[PDB]
């Protein structure tokens, strides 16, 4: 039988402002090598984002980001033409890539066409200040200051020591003179060029010491996350994903005292649920829906700006996942930010919830959306526990419910949300409609183990 819990909402207790753009992705800059991939033609892909938000930021580095080597007389090559570039696997070094003025423009279209912004990342790790102040230049000149949201140099430098991109020596002293290098010349042919850093895998340390030095240079902090712990943690698994992270709230709690040191807000650039491209059975499931969604929601009621979850080619933990030639499907974890999608923006209210030591793992946010009405957000997250939510502070005279769902929580197909799949394109469109039972002032919702739902008040 179900768990009995209380969730008392008060419209009084007022969080942060979700902006229209927190949504995003992140994708490895060595995709750029392919004109076809961002480009206006990719029809598919453009669907695919509007779905996930009519704004929302595109992120480009990761750890191909000090592979790829922008020139002005740059040519894709024959293979260029048809690479899908997924998730760097971490294992050994990327191979070389070149950007060239073609991509740039046809991303511009990409984006025209999807309304998203942009970070797009230079390369400090292998490249010179000079290529990086001129592919700065082309791309200032062709997606312009309205869409280009910042730059970022280098993609998680607090691993370039351990990753053969720099000695082992190397720390946040040497970032901080290679950043001012990279920063000055980049400037001097872009004097409104705008940055954001320092782009950081792990290293909660340099958080304070880089805003301190830079906090004028930069619109915003960036940093990374990913569920999966250090690599001599046992394996991550689904149950692992669904219980909260110390080192998450840790990390959080050291960007939002950035934030109150320096003025500068934060955007998780690069996340998800497991590295080295994601784990099979964990990554590419059902969970990382109800992970996924949750996340975007925790970090946003913390204050973040937004987040890009990592993907491209077919990687386990992609949201989108295919190739222009072959087209492209939604994947499991693109089912939580759609639900996030469908709540749209507002402002974050309490959501507290009771009676609930026995389904430890269920989540609440609730919402007063842009368009004045309520919606919650939830995520029963209990493997094995069902749940039956008796809701407070809520007077409407109907609510109706839109359900996340999958078979089995570690199902990588078989996902819909408001009873259908998303299709080609990104095209979805619920197919379910129920209400929430109870009336004005006590709705009672029952969910299943190991599902989400988004309710809306009338
Ligand atoms: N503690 N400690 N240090 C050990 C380092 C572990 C922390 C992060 C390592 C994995 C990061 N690695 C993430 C990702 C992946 O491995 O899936 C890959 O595709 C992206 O290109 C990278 O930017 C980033
Ligand atoms: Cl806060």
């Amino acid at each position: 039988s179900p768990v009995r819990v209380g969730l008392s909402v008060d419209a009084s207790a007022l969080g942060h402002t979700i902006p229209p753009d927190y949504t995003g992705l992140s994708y490895e800059q060595a995709q750029m090598a392919n004109p076809n991939y961002f480009s206006g033609a990719n029809t598919q892909l453009a669907g695919f984002l509007r779905t996930l938000g009519r704004q929302g930021v595109l992120r480009i580095g990761g750890n191909t980001s000090e592979y790829t080597f922008w020139n002005r007389h740059a040519k894709p090559t024959a293979a260029d033409e048809h690479l899908a570039a997924g998730p760097d696997k971490g294992h050994h070094a990327a191979a070389r890539e070149v950007i060239t003025p073609e991509a740039v423009n046809n991303l511009s279209e990409f984006l025209d066409k999807t309304g998203w912004k942009l970070i797009y990342g230079l390369n400090l790790g292998k490249g010179t200040p000079e290529n990086a102040a001129d592919e700065a230049a082309y791309v200032m000149e062709t997606i312009g200051a309205d869409r280009l949201l910042a730059f970022q140099l280098g993609n998680e430098p607090d691993l370039f020591y351990r990753n053969g991109i720099r000695p082992a020596s190397y720390d946040f002293a040497a970032y901080a003179g290679d950043w001012q290098r990279f920063f000055t010349a980049i400037r001097k042919r872009v004097p409104n060029a705008p940055f954001a850093g320092p782009d950081t895998a792990y290293n909660t340390k340099w958080l304070v010491p880089f805003a301190d030095k830079f906090k004028h240079d930069v619109k915003f902090i960036s940093s990374h996350y990913y569920a999966e712990g250090p690599p001599t943690d046992p394996s991550m698994t689904i149950e692992r994903l669904m219980k909260p992270n110390p080192r998450l709230l840790g990390e959080t709690a050291g960007l939002k005292q950035v934030e109150a040191d320096t003025g500068l807000p934060f955007r998780l650039t690069q996340t998800n649920s497991c590295y080295q491209g994601g784990k099979q059975g964990v990554s590419d499931t059902f969970a990382a829906a109800l992970w996924a969604g949750d996340l975007m929601y925790q970090q946003a009621a913390a204050g973040s700006t937004g987040i890009n979850f990592h993907g491209g080619g077919y990687g386990w933990y992609t949201p989108v996942a295919g190739t222009p030639e072959d087209g492209f499907i939604a994947r499991p974890e693109y089912y939580g930010m759609l639900l996030f999608a469908q709540a749209g923006a507002g402002q974050l209210l309490g959501a507290k919830l009771t009676d609930n030591s026995a389904a430890p793992l269920l989540t609440a946010y609730a919402l007063r959306g842009t368009d004045g009405r309520t919606r919650i957000a939830l995520f029963n997250k209990n493997l094995d526990a069902d749940v039956e939510v008796a809701i407070s502070g809520v007077a409407s005279p109907s609510g109706t419910v839109l359900r996340l769902e999958a078979p089995r929580a570690d199902d990588t197909t078989d996902v819909t949300f408001g009873g259908a799949p998303v299709g080609a394109s990104g095209s979805w469109s619920p197919l379910v409609q129920e209400y929430v039972p109870g009336h004005s002032g006590q709705f009672v919702l029952h969910m299943r183990k190991a599902s989400g739902a988004l309710l809306e008040f009338a």
